[PDB]
């Protein structure tokens, strides 16, 4: 049984993507952008009402297996969209004018592993040459200063950059989709946990983006908006100085593709439960995050 207020295993989320798409045909369509190392279909949900030349926002969750609240948020967003469409003026205008590509779980193999063998697994589950150690850090596997800093060359490490950029089937599929739909995608949003932060390019080097002032003010207003609900405190800024250097990020690569609005979200909390955030906090976490996400969405729509 699927529930937005609890963590659902992969068998359930997969079924959920098919059921939610069938229950909302005028608003949701589903497709597979590729398959994982273990051959699992990487599902993508296109949320929005059909229209001509609609701009789009790309959001993905579950890059890292153990960050369960991340997976739960993507589902929650879809929940909000279909529930409030028509009653809430902002969400209705968002879905009416632009499309939302929601990728529920990128690292499916890792997610499954966290449910069956190791709750704290982070990387993918592909193999590595010359060792029995498994996995690559998908957020260190993109072509952006790839493997130069804040990422390890040791395949037995949790931030292993992989054998080459896009060496992972999952990251290659994500990069390909965005590359194929670059002219329509105006914003890239990637959901993680935790440390409560809103980061923007870059993390692979200590440098700032062309529209630094704009992203900084947007991140600042988004954080302020999130705090309005429960007073949850978030920090924000360029990845390198706000959290730490970390080359190979999808947010940086996306931005370097030309997507001016690229943000990485580190959801609740600040370490009390860490990755094992209680299911009792799912509602509050997702509801406050919706405020930040919709604030960014509104800004994007208004500055096309
Ligand atoms: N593109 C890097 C953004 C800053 C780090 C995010 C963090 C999320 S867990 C990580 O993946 O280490
Ligand atoms: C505190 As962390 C490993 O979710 O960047
Ligand atoms: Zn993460
Ligand atoms: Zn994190
Ligand atoms: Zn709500």
């Amino acid at each position: 049984g699927h529930s937005y207020e609890k963590y659902n295993n992969w068998e359930t989320i997969e079924a959920w993507t098919k059921q939610v798409t069938s229950e909302n045909p005028d608003l949701i369509s589903r497709t597979a952008i590729g398959t994982t190392f273990l051959g699992n279909n990487i599902y993508l949900l296109k949320v929005g009402k059909p229209g001509p030349n609609k701009p789009a926002i790309f959001m993905d969750c579950g890059f890292h297996a153990r960050e369960w609240i991340s997976h739960a948020f993507c589902q929650w967003f879809v929940r909000e969209a279909v529930l409030t469409y028509g009653y809430e003026s902002h969400m209705t205008e968002f879905l009416n004018k632009l499309d939302f590509y929601v990728l529920p779980v990128l690292n499916i193999d890792g997610y499954i592993y966290t449910w069956t063998k190791n709750r704290m697994w982070r990387k993918t589950r592909s193999t590595n040459a010359g060792t029995t150690c498994i996995g690559t850090d998908p957020n260190r596997n993109f072509d952006a200063g790839w493997c130069t800093t804040g990422a390890s060359t040791d395949p037995c490490d949790e931030t292993y950059c992989g054998s080459a950029a896009e060496s992972e089937k999952e990251t290659k599929a994500l990069a390909d989709f965005i590359r194929n739909n670059l002219s329509s995608i105006k914003a890239y949003l990637t959901i993680h946990s935790y440390s409560q932060m809103i980061l923007y390019p870059y993390s692979y080097d200590y440098k700032l983006p062309e529209n630094n002032a704009e992203l900084n003010n947007l991140a600042k207003a988004a954080v302020k908006e999130l705090a309005t609900l429960y007073g949850t405190k978030y920090t924000y800024g360029p990845g390198a100085t706000t959290i730490y250097p970390a080359a190979g990020g999808s947010d940086d690569w996306a931005y370097d593709q030309g997507i001016k609005y690229s943000f990485t979200f580190e959801l609740r909390d600040k370490g009390r439960y860490g990755f094992i955030l209680p299911e009792s906090q799912i509602q509050a976490t997702c509801e406050e995050t919706m405020l930040a996400i919709k604030y960014v969405t509104n800004y994007v729509l208004g500055h096309l």
